[PDB]
């Protein structure tokens, strides 16, 4: 498994100190246990922009619709394997009691069933470039960003699996925020390409375009790096795979050991079946009525997903 979307703080603080001030500002910032974080649950508008090159990229609209179920399984947990969560993280596991519905209405007013499919003559799109979140660069101009989450389905590449915008780059770079994921891992089941054919690749984006980290901290395996999160366990590297209950590792070595079926982690998409309520916490503090950095998303929530 690969993601574009790593924070390694040893090395932003090293070269971008800007950015470095930007995500420690963030992190100080941040209030979990705010009185105007709502309670209900939050609804998304998700617009679905296919950018194809030849027509196995034109990926399904039944294939496109399996994934906003596997989203709305997995951050509401009513993700079946969640009877594989071992007991002793069960207590741990979060419902993030958040909804995905595809967008009924476009930014012009007009009608649409939430799915753009734009043909074009880029072979491979680069995650440095973003070149698929641009018309004029051969993808297709995401839809205002403050109302709709916007996932771009490209040919990334076969080393690349998805990669997601953090919530504090969004007054910088407003106009790229959303996830882009790798066509072949979109969906569950139907085109998917095992091992990441259970739609997974785009439950982690998603989790990474709600504030979180990877679960082992991007720090190259060492036990420095965090995720911010105190109920994911210290972590070295990541896990690929599907390891055996419990692993230990250098970072965590008494059992329950590291929770490498979070979603958040690298394991294929069959092996994963949770957040935590630590990562739920951080995820709707975003939606914070007051100052949550998404809040202007649930004002047109409704009227943008109704026919
Ligand atoms: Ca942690
Ligand atoms: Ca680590
Ligand atoms: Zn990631």
């Amino acid at each position: 498994r690969t993601c574009g979307s790593e924070l390694n703080m040893e090395q932003i603080r090293r070269t971008e100190p800007l950015k470095y001030q930007r995500i420690t500002d963030w992190e100080n910032q941040i209030k979990l246990h705010s009185r105007s974080v709502p309670s209900s649950t939050i609804l998304i508008p998700v617009v679905v922009h296919v950018v194809y090159n030849n027509s196995a990229q034109n990926i399904s609209d039944a294939q496109i619709i399996s994934q906003i179920q596997v989203l709305n399984e997995d951050f509401r947990r009513m993700n079946a394997d969640q009877a594989n969560t071992p007991s002793a993280f069960a207590n741990l596991a979060g419902n993030a009691n958040i909804e995905f519905k595809l967008a009924r209405r476009d930014p012009n007013g007009n009608t649409t069933n939430g799915i753009t499919r734009t043909s074009t003559s880029t072979e491979t799109f680069s995650m440095e470039m973003d070149n698929v979140k641009f018309s004029n660069l051969g993808g297709n101009n995401a839809w205002n960003t403050r109302r709709y989450l916007n996932i771009w389905v490209c040919n990334l590449g076969d080393d690349l699996l998805g990669y997601a915008q953090f919530p504090f780059e969004f007054q910088t770079k407003p106009n790229t925020d959303g996830v882009v994921i790798h066509y072949k891992h979109f969906g569950r089941d139907g085109s998917a390409e095992s091992p990441y054919d259970k739609g997974r690749t785009a439950t982690h984006a998603v989790g990474h375009w709600l504030d979180l980290r990877h679960i082992w901290g991007d720090d190259g395996g060492s036990c420095s790096g965090t995720d911010n999160i105190a109920d994911t366990p210290n972590q070295g590297g990541y896990n690929e795979g599907c390891p055996s209950f419990p692993k230990t590792d250098h970072c965590t070595n008494t059992s329950p050991g590291v929770m490498f079926m979070n979603y958040m982690d690298y394991t294929y998409d069959a092996c994963m079946n949770l957040f935590t309520k630590g990562q739920v916490e951080r995820m709707r503090s975003l939606f914070d009525t007051q100052t949550g950095i998404r809040r202007e998303m649930q004002i047109y929530a409704n009227e943008l997903t109704n026919p």
